[PDB]
């Protein structure tokens, strides 16, 4: 029997070239090849590249030089996260990236910490895809020195730090498949939805290159592509190039996230796992396998092979492995249909890398954005195809160019019918750990009644910022007045309360604007514009919080628009329930700038 | 709505001096303190340890020297599994030690990989708990000397190497949550059992000490005992002394494994995990998570806490840990009774020392050994009680000694009732991960007539000492001549036919055992018995397999007792379906010693 549903509520990530989930769709659109040669902060090449392969591998050294690499992986807002300067340098790099992640990731959503407790009793899961070792590899000349630094990867803490800091109580476990872990993570956490083991769940992973031994490693295995590219089904396919990344989503039940209001970038209507068994090779992958598990993630779904519209291949860009991956497609898609040339395939993998734990979230976030804007983006490297794939006797296409996403049409019983956008996933791990989801689409102010709203960071200095992001998304967005009440109400509930407080009474969105522009040219006595600290009237604030009294007279200035008194004292640190603004109809929760960490850089040491 | 519960067909451990289950039962009967010092294999003591603490934290050393440790830890048959010496120097002792664990639980349930592919389709899952890094530590300084030598721990190879060579398809990954990895996998196991991602699993785990940089990090927060005790419940209880272990267990739905004639240890009735969620620190475990935890155990298997009459505790012996763990399970139990003093309770740590990831693999071999022979065995460390728990005004008392395990009384409705054993077992993970699992005990030849008795092995050395190892349990389980037909029956269907073979026609156990020590003496022309290798007539063994006519011929071998020409066939390399002896009455699967895996030495050289 079918299951409902798991709907994708908020996501967040970054990627090579791509500090947002908006540049990361620009470059997608674009066919941008964010390819380069390994940053010299991370190591230099001098003792590690040597381009002869042969050569390289005698000499323990590298014969690539390219990566797609994260732009401030080194970056932390320790303070934010209660943690010293000192701890942070200890901590991995990759563990960093999501924990901030994770943070992000609720508040795309519109969910606060306070909320997952009190609405979910904190039954909130966090499946976090990881592989990479390599930080710890530092840690024995730093010793050697009598340095006591301890740089330590541990996979447990990548889940439990965030189970920790964000307070949640679902399970906590960090997934290790390999290349197939972050989407093996997403199937984890779908389970784990179904069988009630929580009511959210936190899915996604990381991925850094921190330790030259890694391009070393894959160098003697000879899986590093000659030409520093992911040659995804294009001829001369030879090995891959590695990436970097972090992402997450966040997911919940169908029907619960339509009654709660959220929004919703996509369904999960079927995911499945397994391993290939014994083949020719422990790194050999299994078509048969592949196949059988791409069926089972179809038939979980009931979603039939005529009406899945693009495929995100694993698509590593290996002679052995594209054909492969083929094979497995077809096995799978040839039990509903024979029918040629209606699929649509391509891997991100061609633009960004190999991100090992972290490939399969890339790809589920380019197919998100796929849906949302309705388009195909090209695949790179493979214009000219792989002639040892016979592509005109598949469903499948790789996407050269971009294009707009049809619906597809299938005849249901002589009578055409248009079926939404359907995309699949595959992620292979390198050791035989397979994975596969099935995603589809989701198809759904005055000055009498101005709207309140309110920002507030850590300190001044990231308030400003957030001000800036929050212009820039207006603008990005293309909002108008009619989105106005969904911002005001996202930046409400969607956000905790924090130290640095901003709020403004606006009729309009332009308004809006105006006010957030005078603000940042350092006007003053704006017009219903209000700022302070929450540690201005702290005491006072509490005194409010614990007093019955106190509340209703609150509930009272709320009920009767006194946001004079109203804003002036929650700038102050007074904090309210925005709720009691909604007599009945509520606005929805959308996508908004989430906080922007202080960027401060830790690094090991150098021995 | 309760499920049927899990059933543990098969087990198999190596802990710290307990080569096998059978010598982990002797130590913990006996009261065995399993502690030593290091050994100096590992690493020297020189610029190491430093008694001070406080001293030894500010140097960069350990104040800890102690642990339990495993015998044979770098031991390895590469040949065995189709590995290179090369290849397994490479591989992380743990991974070789899993992969060796679970071959044996296999051949302890009585499954070949043949069967696991015939009768239940690869369907077979694999959950490995591992959580020590350090391994890869040894790199750098090889590098330095220009050694191809690449040490690396894959947590996904622990489980993924597996796979491949047993040839399983099933859900293939590690369990890292630290502390609880190894329950927490058997969580996991069960799960997938339930939503039918297999048919079968092996769950389990696996933890060593290989670089010392382990105990300098435990030293540099705390976490060890200066006096290199795990003091469970016990007055002056100061820290933890680590240890080592592997461990599995294969699992299966019990209404399955009643109809296929396993052997049962035990029944899993309930599991569940969760996260503490935010405490006043990321190490600091909550007695209110952990109450939640053990409840939902409690309701998930339908157990009531009044008939629960054995924990196996985390009970690392720490001042702040040991009282919160006893807090969680009063307020657990309270649900259900007020009564006091009725629940013995303990902690293999006590013994062995805290095993991290393999702790729970070896509490649960602990219960079902204690399960099996119906006994509670001593905790030690404990005859003076920590003070600041309050014992008498809880369910529980820490088992002092040797005692008979009675099954307990409690009143339905007015009617006195016996209760099966029941015990709890919870793991602590210290990222706050957490894992609870409600145990329950299982209550179910002529010379006309003679029984076919085969051996076979990798080579005359492994074969000897096969025969040496079954005389051995033969008389360690006081075997008779009830249990003849068993023993055959479990080494027919239960063991692989390998190369170097030994076939025996016997009436009589008596008899068996005269002419394995005849074998073994190198007495020759030994009546009814049979050596061969499967070499010697591999070409018509080929031609006789793949022929219709000759197996109907064989079949009727069979059938009219040509054993003589039956067994001199078989053991040049014939191969047979056992089954075909046996009409209507199949004998029952039994323990017996698995593959006794050659002991070669695998370890990094010197930098």
């Amino acid at each position: 029997i079918a299951r409902e549903p798991i709907a994708i509520i908020g996501m967040s990530g970054r990627y090579p070239k791509a500090r947002s989930l908006n540049e990361y769709w620009e470059n997608l659109k674009s066919g941008k090849d964010c390819i380069t040669e390994i940053p010299e902060e991370r190591w230099s090449l001098d003792g590690f590249f040597e381009p002869d392969p042969d050569k390289a591998v005698a000499e323990g050294k590298s014969y690539g030089k390219w990566g797609g690499f994260v732009d401030g992986f080194a970056d932390f807002d320790p303070l934010f996260f209660n943690m010293s300067p000192w701890e942070a340098m200890h901590f991995d790099p990759q563990e960093r990236l999501f924990m901030e992640s994770c943070w992000e990731v609720l508040e795309d959503a519109g969910y606060t910490r306070q909320q997952l407790a009190e609405k979910y009793n904190r039954r909130v899961g966090v499946f976090g895809g990881i592989t990479k070792t390599g930080f710890s590899l530092y840690g024995p000349d730093l010793w050697k020195q009598g340095e006591l630094i301890y740089p330590h990867t541990s996979f447990s803490s990548l889940t439990n730090r965030v189970s920790y800091f964000l307070n949640l109580q679902g399970p906590s476990m960090p997934i290790d498949t390999m290349c197939s872990a972050s989407l093996t993570a997403i199937h984890e956490a779908c389970e784990h939805l179904y069988n009630g083991d929580c009511e959210l769940a936190i899915a996604g992973g990381v991925n850094l290159y921190l330790h030259p031994s890694s391009y070393v490693f894959l160098s003697a295995l000879h899986m590093l592509s000659v030409d520093g590219q992911c040659k995804s089904f294009g001829q001369g396919g030879n090995g891959f190039v590695p990436g970097e990344g972090v992402g997450t989503v966040l997911l919940k039940p169908l029907s619960k996230a339509i009654a709660d209001g959220d929004h919703i970038y996509g369904l999960i209507r079927g995911t499945s796992v397994n391993h290939g068994g014994k083949t020719n090779g422990y790194t050999v992958p299994n078509p048969t396998a592949q196949g059988e598990l791409i069926r089972q993630a179809l038939d979980k779904a009931g979603v039939h092979a005529k009406t899945v519209s693009y495929i995100e291949a694993h698509g590593t860009g290996t002679e052995l492995g594209d054909p492969i991956e083929i094979s497995g497609l077809i096995q799978a898609f040839r039990k509903d249909t024979q029918d040629t040339g209606y699929c649509a395939i391509g891997s991100v993998k061609s633009n960004i890398g190999h991100l090992e734990a972290a490939a399969g979230i890339a790809g589920v976030a380019k197919i998100l954005l796929q849906m949302k804007h309705q388009q195909l983006v090209p695949s790179l490297h493979a214009k000219e195809l792989n002639p040892n794939i016979p592509f005109s006797k598949t469903p499948f296409v790789v996407q050269q160019d971009l294009v707009e996403w049809k619906r597809p049409l299938m005849e249901v019983n002589g009578v055409l019918r248009e079926f939404p956008r359907i995309a699949g996933i595959s992620s292979f791990g390198a050791g035989g750990s397979n994975a596969h989801v099935v995603i589809e689409e989701y198809i759904p102010v005055s000055p009498q009644n101005p709207a309140i709203i309110v920002l507030s960071a850590k300190n001044k200095e990231r308030l400003i910022e957030q001000v800036q992001r929050l212009l820039a998304s207006i603008e990005k967005q293309s909002f108008t007045d009619v989105d106005l009440v969904d911002i005001a109400y996202t930046l409400q509930v969607g956000r905790e309360a924090m130290e640095e407080r901003l709020a403004l009474m606006v009729s309009s969105l332009s308004e809006l604007v105006e006010k957030l522009q005078s603000f940042l040219a350092g006007d003053d006595s704006i017009a219903d514009l209000y700022r302070g600290q929450a540690k201005r009237s702290r005491e006072t604030a509490d005194i409010f919080a614990g007093d019955e009294e106190l509340q209703e007279a609150i509930e009272k200035w709320m009920q009767r628009k006194k946001f004079a008194k109203l804003l002036d004292f929650w700038v102050k640190g007074l904090n309210m329930d925005w709720n009691k603004l909604y007599d009945d109809k509520k606005p929805r929760r959308i996508s908004l700038p989430a906080y922007p960490f202080a960027r401060e850089h830790y690094w090991l040491p150098k021995p």
